[PDB]
């Protein structure tokens, strides 16, 4: 199998992670999906102590707790598994940490989660944070730079990704550090569209196409996958794969990226 790295965000609160490893190429080429993303843990806020924390919904906690049965089968098969973190209407967000050490503390909660659950990295989705709630600050210039510098510093061997969205995505430089090269991948967050992320990252690390498996049409999936190769980009963001027979949707993109169709167990 040779071509763009395909990614699949899975809505764990209502779908199994295990569905990602059930699609492989008909040409004996491998998994249709290279990266699977646990969606999602949240950035919450403790108003009384004025500090953000890495929050996990119980349904999310369960995937973690049961990692051997939920995540491991993917990794065993060659699929990398990332945990994504989203704003949670708490005011606290990735472009919000008031100091280096504040960002750094959260940075550790992210690296530890990755260490105890055997994950392959973290993904950042800056949306819904609702900056300003619970008396928090609006987005500032340093926060994100501080948090990514620390995350990268903590886990130099893992993947660190982000959706190209929110205050954080345009707050990559501060001090003498631009955190863009600290990222492995960056993707378009608007499903059904082509929008090349404006971060200083090689084309192979960018995913201008974002699609929703099951909402976005097949001609659109196939055409956006055709365009990823046509333009020289190396990633392909897929979102919301579930437990139904999505072979046709998958083949639509595997045909263009890899020249093969996909079969499902």
């Amino acid at each position: 199998k040779q071509g763009p790295t395909s990614v699949a965000y899975v809505e764990v609160n209502n779908n199994s992670m295990l569905n990602v490893g059930k699609y492989t190429l008909a040409d004996g080429g491998g998994n249709a999906f290279d990266v699977a993303v646990i969606f999602a843990a949240n950035i919450n806020y403790d108003t009384g102590t004025k500090t953000a924390y890495l929050h996990f919904n119980e349904n999310v906690q369960r995937v973690l707790d049961n990692a051997v049965t939920q995540i491991r089968p993917l990794q065993q098969q060659g699929i990398k598994v990332l945990l994504s973190v989203l704003g949670n209407h708490q005011g606290a967000g990735f472009a919000n940490f008031p100091s280096q050490q504040a960002a750094s503390a959260f940075a550790k909660q992210l690296s530890d989660a990755v260490a105890k659950y055997g994950l392959d990295g973290v993904d950042f989705d800056d949306a819904y944070a609702e900056y300003g709630n619970n008396g928090t600050a609006q987005p500032n210039d340093s926060s994100f730079v501080h948090l990514v510098t620390a995350l990268r510093a903590n886990m130099p061997d893992k993947i660190i990704s982000l959706y190209n969205i929110g205050p954080a995505a345009s707050r990559l430089s501060y001090g003498g550090v631009d955190v863009s090269d600290k990222f492995d991948y960056a993707w378009n967050p608007y499903y059904g569209t082509w929008q090349v992320p404006g971060i200083a990252l090689p084309k192979a690390q960018l995913s201008p196409a974002a699609v929703e498996i099951g909402r976005t049409s097949r001609s659109t999936v196939a055409d956006l996958a055709r365009r990823t190769v046509d333009e020289g980009y190396g990633v392909y963001l897929t979102y919301n794969l579930d437990g139904g027979d999505r072979t046709a949707d998958v083949s639509a993109f595997t045909r263009e990226l890899y020249g093969s169709e996909a079969v499902r167990t």
